[PDB]
């Protein structure tokens, strides 16, 4: 064999991607500065144009001349490693380097491996104009909020940075009232190899740990430095007011994702979202409480998916119970028959958070132990009920010639549906 690496040091697939086109490196060309790009990108952006490294701008015209003559451009050692360990991706692989193709590849990459607690895509058939959704991290006063952002890609992307700004009002020392963001990755530390995913992850990290010494809003930075408790309080209050936060547990991001499944071209107002959140918290409390009592009455230390199933039948009207039971069972069987995945929800095929529901079931002191199937089942039931409610309310907004769901549409859809009225009458 030409060579081999220690198992520890075999590069991942993502570490084998071309920093310019975001496709797997094929015939990787490593420049004398030790920056690498795939040969098609080398041809389109170096050999045919500037004769400079796209990453560090070092001139490589002499190097190119020498190695083009000898057909020694390719880093054969790297090339062998990549072919041996990712042969299928190599085989599937001035066209390269084009901005439109790079943005499309990043979009696909988001579909296959979406970033933790984020999401982004084109707003309306213009690939250079995206909307992004971030959820407030749990280690931050923004927990439970849904922050929307805009992303404008420049025509020379990825060589110039994307333009990213919050559309959702937020109380942050590095984010101003227009939504502009002071973050190194967007300007001083931008690199063609960086992606929208890494930017969204860098923003989430900024929400967790602001930088008060380089602020866009000096008053907020001063408060963060002097009265951190006041900063956290105002941050939380703004999250509730503008980012669909909640005094209780928040499900807003998951409600929104479900809404985009059943009615993609339909929105929801913060007040209607607050109602959805009350529903989910009520269904959770009722099911979890009944499941607590079922385990206790039957001298069982553990709440499993069986107590959740029985609680569902006791609490929901007939047709809703049967469908909820079917969805909860489908999720548990899919989960147990699937490999461990990035999120437990993804393993279960759900939008609602299985890991969070499990934590809540144990934090609520409902029982000594909580089996792994219970949160899968419960989360699927909350998702099913959310999906049925939103489908009706969306249908009602369409009949009222409205593009956004409001509390009136929610109240209409629940009063007109007999079983939902019984369940959520209050
Ligand atoms: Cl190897
Ligand atoms: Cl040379
Ligand atoms: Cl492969
Ligand atoms: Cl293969
Ligand atoms: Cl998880
Ligand atoms: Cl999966
Ligand atoms: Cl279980
Ligand atoms: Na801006
Ligand atoms: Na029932
Ligand atoms: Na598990
Ligand atoms: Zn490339
Ligand atoms: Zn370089």
């Amino acid at each position: 064999g030409h060579m081999a690496l220690p198992k520890d040091a075999i590069p991942s697939l993502s570490e084998c991607q071309c920093g310019i086109c975001m496709e797997i490196l094929v015939e990787p060309v490593t420049l004398p500065c030790n920056h690498t790009l795939c040969k098609p990108c080398f041809q389109s952006t170096v050999e045919k144009a500037s004769l400079c490294c796209p990453f560090c701008r070092r001139r490589v015209s002499s190097w190119t001349r020498y190695h083009t003559r000898r057909n020694s451009l390719v880093n054969v050692e790297l090339w062998t490693i990549i072919q041996k360990h990712y042969p299928r991706e190599c085989k599937l692989r001035s066209g390269s380097g084009s901005a439109l193709k790079r943005i499309n590849k990043e979009l696909s990459d988001l579909a296959r491996d979406p970033p933790a607690q984020c999401s982004a895509g084109p707003v309306g058939d213009d690939m250079f104009h995206w909307q992004a959704t971030i959820m407030g991290p749990n280690d931050s006063p923004y927990q439970g909020g849904v922050f929307f952002l805009t992303i404008h890609f420049p025509t020379d992307y990825p060589f110039k940075p994307p333009k990213v700004a919050f559309t959702t009002r937020i109380y942050h020392p590095n984010i101003n009232s227009n939504g502009s963001i002071c973050l190194d990755i967007l300007r001083s530390q931008w690199s063609p190899a960086l992606t929208i995913s890494k930017v969204l992850l860098s923003i989430c990290s900024l929400l967790c740990d602001p930088n008060p010494d380089d602020p866009l809003v000096p008053e907020i930075a001063r408060i963060y430095k002097t009265d951190r408790d006041k900063y956290n309080r105002i941050s939380r209050e703004w999250t509730q007011k503008y980012a669909m936060g909640s005094r209780k547990e928040s499900y807003s991001i998951y409600v929104y994702k479900v809404l985009k499944q059943v009615h993609p071209d339909t929105g929801i107002s913060s007040k209607a979202m607050g109602i959805m959140n009350s529903f989910v918290n009520d269904i959770f409390e009722r099911i979890a409480g009944e499941a607590s009592r079922l385990a206790h009455y039957n001298k069982r230390s553990t709440i499993t998916s069986r107590e959740i199933q029985t609680a569902v039948r006791l609490l929901l009207p007939g047709e809703l119970a049967k469908h909820a039971v079917s969805e909860g069972t489908k999720a548990v069987t899919k989960y147990t028959s699937s490999a461990k995945a990035k999120t437990r929800s993804s393993r279960a095929g759900l939008q609602f958070p299985v890991g969070r529901v499990h934590r809540l079931l144990r934090k609520g002191n409902y029982s000594e132990r909580v089996g792994a199937g219970a949160p899968v089942y419960l989360a699927a039931v909350l998702e099913y009920l959310t999906a049925e409610i939103l489908e009706l309310a969306g249908n009602a907004a369409r009949d009222n010639k409205k593009t956004r769901i409001i509390p009136r549409h929610l109240q209409l859809a629940i009063r007109n549906d007999e079983e939902l009225n019984k369940l959520l009458g209050r």
